[PDB]
């Protein structure tokens, strides 16, 4: 089956997305809430920083697939990678998060999350020095479309390729079937070098989330599915967690059901 | 301490009310490849299939009344001892073992078994090879230092551990889960390998007039758990709860499998 059709749905579902209230639905309380160790925010920094800190995963770039306009799931991934690559396909996005590079105020402040990461890093980095390194780190904010056999586009700036690949709620929240997510993964998996590893979280059991105006569609997956996925891309799952969504987390932003995070390396 | 709260209560656990809001339809319909029943099976068919749980010698750390928890497991341990707290479960366990009258209807979880398994296997024959490498039914409490506790007609130290729905099920908190894995991980012989499977994030679940009070886990802290205990998580894996299978029996959020090696 043709794909176009529903990548085209999923194209025109994100031309209304809304990044100012992305961030408050998801990054601001409850759900931006890390004084609970319970939440959603503490377990997927804890997963970041736990992997990280195995020093197993290491190199010289990094390339973070469909960043949105966050940059959370690089606080503990900056003090490992020299450059470091954000993408998305939307503009606003791009422009979301080249208003935080600039320390500008309009920008979203992630100070909770860079003083939660510090704090479970443990190395009593204070949250501007890790702020300050992941600004001088990132050293490009590209385009990028996971449904193209090269989502950078050709030859990109991009140094490819990367070491290191983390993505977090892209796939699934872009993929119209499961054939789709299989396809994009490979996609993305041609961008990563052989041995090299791959940082995923992302929505499991979830139809539809919102972005302001937008109510997106997206495909549920289970663990099994990202799993079999991910050995189907010529990956070894090193390491998949599942994180239940608690009753007064379903804010009604969503219906996402728990969040998985995977690291899978690439063979 | 003061644990024992949970003594009383399965003191009104009845195994027909057990099986019945657990083993029979909705949870109990093994056609939705979806379903729990059919997840738990995978999960323990594919663990045994990788053929590095092996030996002689095995122990089913509260079994309760049921006997799924064992079907892929039975082709692999010719010496099985299962176990349970209360004299009602064993005597409900002993009823299907010697195909007793009323004695429950595994059936379909032996065929989803033989089907999963793919090796052409008629389910007579599972059940037949289950009933035949199972020994004895011991009583047990994982809450005393020595579950089985002094001369056991159980040949420990076992090579393998089974274990559903137990230490979430019967410890008071956190802490008294902690310690009760430590008392079973006695009873298994170093570089064995446990296999379990507990409820996540579920509080009570009833059994006829009982009520149980259950420690809510989540896989973080079930893995950490093992850790601490001396076991090196070879896998771990979540299923979460359909709205479909949230009845009114209990208030689960998910079911997790473990497996896991004592190093
Ligand atoms: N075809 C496509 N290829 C890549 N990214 C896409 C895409 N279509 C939409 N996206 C982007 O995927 C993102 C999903 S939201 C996830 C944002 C962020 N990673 C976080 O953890 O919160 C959005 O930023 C959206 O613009
Ligand atoms: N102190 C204790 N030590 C071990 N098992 C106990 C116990 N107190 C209660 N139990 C038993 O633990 C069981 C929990 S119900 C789980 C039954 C079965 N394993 C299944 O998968 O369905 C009950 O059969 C109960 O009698
Ligand atoms: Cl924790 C978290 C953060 C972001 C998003 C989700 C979750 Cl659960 C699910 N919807 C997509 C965006
Ligand atoms: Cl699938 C299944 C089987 C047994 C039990 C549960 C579940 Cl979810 C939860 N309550 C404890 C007993």
């Amino acid at each position: 089956p043709d794909s176009a059709p529903g990548q085209a749905a999923v194209a025109s579902a994100y031309q209304r997305f809304e990044p100012r209230a992305y961030l408050r639905n998801n990054y601001a309380p409850p759900r931006g809430d890390l004084c609970n160790p319970n939440g959603v925010g503490p377990w997927k920094l804890r997963c970041l920083a736990q992997t990280f800190a195995t020093g197993e995963v290491s190199g010289r770039t990094l390339i973070d697939i469909g960043s949105g306009p966050t940059v959370y799931q690089l606080l503990s991934a900056c003090s490992h990678f020299e450059d470091i690559t954000m993408t998305d396909f939307l503009e606003v996005n791009r422009q979301e998060l080249g208003r935080w590079l600039q320390e500008e105020p309009g920008a979203f402040n992630w100070s909770m999350y860079s003083q939660h990461a510090c704090l479970i890093e443990g190395k009593g980095e204070c949250w501007q020095d890790k702020e300050r390194q992941l600004r001088a780190r990132v050293k490009r904010v590209l385009p990028i479309d996971v449904h193209q056999p090269q989502p950078l586009g050709a030859g990109s700036p991009a140094p490819l390729p990367a070491d290191a690949l983390v993505s977090a709620f892209c796939l699934e929240a872009v993929s119209p079937d499961l054939a789709s997510f299989q396809r994009a993964l490979d996609h993305i998996t041609t961008l990563l070098r052989p041995g090299g590893h791959l940082l995923l979280i992302g929505a499991l059991e979830e139809s539809w989330y919102l972005a302001g105006e937008a109510r997106l569609t997206v495909v549920p997956v289970s663990e099994e599915e990202v799993r079999e996925a991910l050995v189907r891309s010529g990956y070894k799952v090193r390491d998949l967690r599942t994180y239940i969504m608690p009753a007064h987390l379903q804010t009604g932003v969503d219906d996402v059901k728990g969040v998985f995070f995977a690291w899978a390396q690439k063979v």
